[PDB]
């Protein structure tokens, strides 16, 4: 008896390959259902506390920073820096304070118009190709593409376009990610070694993306700033856009806080990571639902048809869009983003069912497991947007008592929340509009996870004018 109340789950080495190797969902669920609702994992260097159980997790969520960031705050510096994804103490509470009023209703307005129609029109221009010759495409990669360019546009009003082609500083993004994931499953971090980030040649290309990533963040900075100074733009009404540059760089140089340049850029930075893969995995894994549920998706073009008679979703659309919206709570419920969330007890404290956890203990709150666990959900590995009433309000962490947790919950809760939402609302709209769609048989679409839930194959699908 160790006192902590916790059983102990028994690890063995495949368990352990399954952990570092993209598939740490499987012996998490496959504990969760032995041990219950909460359980210790102590691999060898690590310990975690896992969390399957909605009223525990509430807790850990909502007593921040009781629970503070712990380990991801620490293992992704090298990419955000102080950036205040991972910043705690008074910096995040400030820079937090300063960028939400950012994403304000006006705002979200014109991105819908602007930017959200934009891309996802675009993505159906790339897309007229293989509707017309019948060959298959991995939405998945279109996906990534197309959240990639939104996220951009919405925080610099700059396009990546890499709906159109590749680049430099695109590729430059997705070797920052490559390096983010592999350090969270590094047997040794021999990264913390300054000599050796100069010769193993991972470390020296991760180096190079991260410097080409801060260069162009910086430049787009100056010139904004540039513009702002010269200009003496300064927010003078509540829910202030630029006309002629509405994205979260402008209005936050307009309103003209204190901070420092490297700060804003750590900022921005965060923001670019934490709004691009998360999105495009939502759509590929809602996309592949709905083409696996003829009736959902008879259903949720039925809506698109009736809602929009065609026209593109304007922001006023979107709350009659409800069933799609259910789609999308759905699939974020049988596929979270990330599937799991880290925490780690600053202080002892108690859980709820009088689990004892002290100073130092790195938590794991499994998402995947609350959201696919017989205990919480009925019916839980089925694909049922029915489930969630349509006239009543969107499922969230508050509203199912952490039940369903999408957008995670407490003081470090997702602030893109409603963006995000409504970009795969509109995308989703658009598509459907346009495009019929099929999966492509003999695939085996499984589960690999990193900072999202991506598929371990692509997501090849056939599309066709409607
Ligand atoms: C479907 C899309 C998205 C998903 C699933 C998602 C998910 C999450 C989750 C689970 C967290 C909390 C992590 C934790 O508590 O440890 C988080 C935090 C955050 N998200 Fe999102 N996100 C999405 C879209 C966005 C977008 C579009 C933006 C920016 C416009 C954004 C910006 C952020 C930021 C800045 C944080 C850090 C908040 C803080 O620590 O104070 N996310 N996101
Ligand atoms: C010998 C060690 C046994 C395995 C320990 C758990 C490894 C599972 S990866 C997991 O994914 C998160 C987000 O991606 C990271 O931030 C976490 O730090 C990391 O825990």
């Amino acid at each position: 008896n160790d006192e902590s109340g916790i059983p102990i789950a028994n690890a063995k080495l495949d368990d352990v390959a399954d952990l570092l190797g993209g598939a740490l969902f499987l012996p998490l669920y496959k504990w969760m259902n032995e041990y219950g609702p909460i359980y210790r994992l102590a691999a060898g260097p690590r310990n975690f506390v896992i969390v399957s159980d909605p009223a525990i997790a509430k807790h850990v969520l909502r007593n921040y920073p009781k629970y503070a960031k712990g380990l991801v705050a620490e293992v992704s510096e090298f990419l955000f820096g102080s950036g205040f994804a991972i910043a705690e103490g008074p910096l995040w509470t400030a820079r937090r304070r300063a960028v939400v009023p950012s994403l304000h209703r006006r705002y979200l307005s014109v991105i819908v118009e602007r930017v959200f129609c934009k891309c996802a029109e675009r993505l159906v221009e790339k897309l007229q190709p293989y509707a017309e010759d019948g060959s298959a495409v991995n939405m998945e990669a279109k996906f990534s593409q197309m959240t990639l360019d939104v996220i951009g546009l919405s925080l610099f009003n700059y396009n990546f376009d890499s709906l159109t082609t590749d680049s430099p500083v695109i590729e430059a993004v997705y070797t920052a990610l490559k390096e983010a994931e592999l350090r969270s499953t590094d047997l040794l971090p021999y990264w913390k070694i300054d000599a050796l980030c100069k010769i193993v040649p991972r470390q020296v290309k991760a180096e190079k993306a991260v410097t080409l990533i801060r260069e162009t963040v910086e430049d787009l900075i100056a010139k904004c700033k540039e513009i702002v100074e010269r200009e003496g733009e300064r927010i003078n009404d509540e829910e202030y856009v630029n006309d002629a540059d509405p994205s979260i760089l402008r209005f936050l140089l307009a309103s003209r806080e204190e901070v420092s340049s490297v700060q804003l850029r750590d900022d921005l930075l965060s923001m670019l990571v934490a709004g691009h893969e998360t999105t495009g995995s939502v759509l590929t894994w809602t996309l592949y639902l709905l083409s696996k549920n003829s009736s959902a998706l008879r259903k949720a073009q039925e809506e698109v048809d009736r809602v929009l008679e065609g026209r593109n979703p304007a922001f006023e659309d979107i709350k009659e869009l409800k069933y799609i919206t259910r789609c999308i709570n759905e699939s974020m419920r049988l596929y979270p983003h990330p599937p799991v969330l880290i925490r780690r007890a600053q202080v002892p404290d108690i859980l709820p069912g009088n689990y004892k956890v002290n100073t130092g203990q790195d938590i794991m709150i499994s998402v995947y497991n609350i959201h696919r666990s017989s205990e919480v959900w009925e019916k839980a590995e089925e694909f049922l947007p029915e489930r969630f009433d349509i006239d009543g309000a969107i499922p969230n962490e508050t509203n199912t008592d952490f039940k369903f947790i999408p957008f995670s919950g407490g003081p470090r809760k997702c602030v893109g929340d409603q963006f995000a939402l409504m970009e795969a609302i509109v995308a989703l709209a658009v598509f459907l509009q346009r495009l019929n769609v099929e999966l492509v048989p003999d695939q085996t679409i499984s589960m690999t996870t990193g900072a999202t839930i991506h598929t371990t194959n692509g997501l090849y699908m056939k599309v066709s004018q409607r």
